[PDB]
């Protein structure tokens, strides 16, 4: 429950210039295997009550991304996702994997996830995602209108004081986007790795700053972004499980995206944008039955 016992279950390696924190429930090992990718603000804390349901049937892994959870700090300060997918794929590379995985992903979790299935695609035997990017934003009249003029704030030179000074993607977004309240203990883990001032706290600024918006930017992102959506509207032989949450953020946005797309089956669980702190069970068992389904 607490942040230190949850770290207290993770491992530490050396990734490149840095180092990356993660959750490993059985080492070195080529059994059925499956990653888990959070996303913005939060680690792999975020799913601690998933994993007990799937870890019966496979090796869980979770890692915290750079800059974030008991991970390292960069010292440019650099934080892109061209950034995060460079440590994100060293680390894939440094854990041992057996020849595919299982990728459960969310928020930027499934950027990065998405991308890297769609750079190694013969390695991915299964994808689960939710409130997840599927496809660049259309533009800003497509952001959900509750939020939107926060997210513009962020993208602007507003930016820096909300999250570098003020914390205001833990503070304020995070609690806003879970139904329940979450305990003392809870929100001091997500609090942990930012609880410094300045930019420690430059991840969870970056991030909303490369979300993909059409005739906005950034350019990069959107390339990436439409070049694993083509990917993954035809790929008809990667079994896909999309955990739509009620009522969601973007979720309703995320079933439009994918109604045409092969292979794909939807559940339904109870949550805003961070679902897995509404419902982890409902999560976690979808999860353990689409890997069932697998072995058949």
């Amino acid at each position: 429950a607490t942040g230190d016992e949850w770290w207290a279950k993770c491992k530490q390696v050396d990734v490149l210039d840095s180092e990356m924190s993660y959750y490993d429930s059985d080492p070195g090992k080529h059994k059925n295997t499956v990653i888990f990718l959070h996303g913005n603000p939060t680690s792999s804390y975020l799913w601690r009550n998933v994993i007990p349901h799937v870890e019966p049937l496979a090796r869980c892994l979770a890692p915290d991304l750079i800059g974030m959870g008991k991970s390292g700090k960069l010292p440019n300060h650099s934080y892109r996702f061209v950034d995060h997918y460079r440590y994100l794929s060293a680390w894939f590379d440094s854990v041992n994997l057996p020849e595919k995985v299982t990728i459960v992903c969310h928020d930027w979790g499934s950027g990065l996830g998405f991308h890297w299935c769609n750079e190694h695609r013969d390695r991915v035997k299964g994808i689960v995602h939710m409130e997840s990017v599927v496809s660049p934003l259309k533009g800003w009249e497509s952001f959900p209108e509750t939020a939107r003029d926060i997210f513009q704030a962020l993208r602007s030179e507003a930016g820096e004081e909300m999250v570098l000074k003020k914390n205001f993607f833990i503070e304020r977004l995070l609690p806003s986007s879970i139904m329940r309240k979450l305990s003392e203990e809870e929100m001091d883990a997500y609090r942990e790795p930012f609880v410094e001032p300045g930019e420690s706290r430059r991840p969870t600024l970056t991030w909303p700053r490369e979300i993909p918006i059409k005739g906005d930017g950034p350019e990069d992102v959107i390339e990436i972004v439409k070049s694993y959506n083509k990917w993954l509207s035809t790929s008809k032989d990667i079994p896909k499980l999309f955990i739509n949450a009620d009522p969601g953020f973007f979720s309703n946005a995320i079933k439009k995206v994918t109604k045409n797309w092969p292979n794909q089956k939807t559940v339904t669980v109870k949550g805003l944008h961070f679902l897995q702190e509404d419902s982890p069970e409902e999560i976690g068992e979808a999860i353990a039955d689409f890997l069932n389904e697998l072995t058949k």
